[PDB]
């Protein structure tokens, strides 16, 4: 027998986790602090994940999010909302995407949850579900309040590549749309 | 000023393709490890993971830079910052309208090129569908396992809605490999 | 059979961590599922540290710790504590590191908190310091019951070096003797 | 000059943050990167830095552009060395670590007991990371050894100064005397 070894590279971005990286250098570039948490298992097989990212004006100490204390969770993956929104604080805001979450009816009570369908309104709407991270972006930045819109927008518009700058900039107009009508559950 | 703190949870295209091959192997009965990288970087930039697979036991669970046979690549970054552990001769495959390789690089390595993000987003109508376009590519390219083995064990993985456009993925993969010719 | 979760935190060289893996591969070598779960920041400087052991004897559907439902945590660093306690169930088993760690007053009434000094036992008592994973291993193991100690001691000893044998063991029955005695502050 | 260093163990990762941070400190950019695999037990451990004066524009060593990688494992030696420049610099554990003999044709392989001297002569086994450290910024080339020495000592609690300290100089004297096999 023959021991294979194989390598597999691909392009960075492409994820709704993408919005987390955005955002963090979004603050950092307005010279405020920024960290991006992340996490990984021994699973062979892929699942769903999640960054943490947490901003400050002063330093921050601790480079995760206290659990407990995060005041924005979106998810579009029903394990990673039922796995990781228990660190939400009481009250805080959790935008999830119908078609793919489903909330246990108690979990209306503790959190503030709206229905927005991310990865639809990228796909159609936009015309390109690659940009799925931007909608989410958007949708962050609004409800959350952690960073002035207009500031996000052009930071995101330099980070990403030119080829998607179109699209990019109707998918983050799109995200604050769909965000200012949201009502939650 | 207020301390805002924020999770996204989500979620990989030709990632993926080295996962479903491991788990594959393993079901199989045989060993195969899963070897993943990251950074310290904000942004997280190019990915990459490696798959090692034998019948015996693996006794160093990540890839021998120098020593890998097969590349896939998608994103030219990543393919400058990683090709370079493939042994010389091996096999890799670029997505041309993404990778440019210097030209240096055909006399070291086999380069094959084939539209992988094309003909996932055209021929099968279905863009995250370049998974499977890739893996049939690498399992094909590399000879690592049985091509009926393994499209018997993606059908099984994947939800019973996408299982028609997953098998016209990987036909078309194994076609594009087939045919496909290196570079001079 | 049931699921256990166990979350272990320490700083740097703390081989507070350690202890998480030979668990892990102690519940795979008796024929059960179990997963790894680790964390990693943006900064170059390696910070707090936290691991994530989920153990079951039927399929895990979601490789990571659930947020509210981690059953036990061994803490051996305040900002590791202060940031990830927030995930342990209510009424849920913390050991804590006395002479590193210390919890706000109301913590006591939301967990089980016990004081362990984890690595003076393995400095003073064992004379090896680097002994505090097994120290933490046996403690974790005994509180949680996730697996039987006389399979998981044997485990542990087969694998480590033939030479630290003897210290281990006693690393070992040191922090099931100290598991054994501690009482809920 | 882009500087890429691997540390490579099972210690020497700790290394190579603290010469990433002192390499921020004084104004430069640094990333580190690292690997993990689909099991439960760490194995060998694998660290690369990044080092430049201006943006770098790909987060991880590039394979085969390695300038120089510490190893004190022989299995992270052997798996990840390759990514290594030709004529580039390996500082290996000469009793942990094994080079194939052709490895000293491709590469420049200095032994050093780094291990051996942090427990010996320093007195303190946990201090082979700072061994390792001044050993690499002197190899590497990639810092000034007197701005390094100074931050580090910065960075570690101040009880252990004067270990750490000597662990440095011990190990900027090992590195200088070291000739390649």
């Amino acid at each position: 027998s023959l021991k294979y070894q194989l390598r597999f590279g691909g392009e960075g971005g492409q994820g709704v986790i993408t919005a987390g990286e955005i955002l963090a250098e979004a603050a950092i570039k307005e010279g405020r602090q920024a960290f991006k948490a992340s996490t990984y298992t021994s699973q062979v097989r892929g699942g769903p994940t999640k960054v943490d990212i947490i901003i400050d004006d002063k330093e921050i100490l601790f480079p995760y999010a206290v659990e407990g204390e995060v005041d924005f969770m979106l998810s579009t993956a029903d394990k990673g909302y039922k796995g990781f929104r228990g660190g939400v604080k009481e009250g805080g805001i959790i935008v999830v995407e119908p078609n793919l979450v489903h909330p246990e009816s108690e979990d209306y009570k503790k959190w503030q949850i709206f229905e927005i369908p991310i990865i639809t309104i990228a796909k159609d709407e936009v015309g390109n579900v690659a940009t799925q991270s931007v909608v989410a972006l958007a949708i962050a930045a609004y409800m959350s309040k952690c960073i002035d819109l207009d500031v996000l927008k052009e930071t995101m518009l330099h980070m990403v590549p030119a080829k998607t700058r179109d699209a990019n900039a109707k998918a983050f107009d799109l995200g604050v749309k769909y965000a200012t009508q949201a009502k939650p559950h």
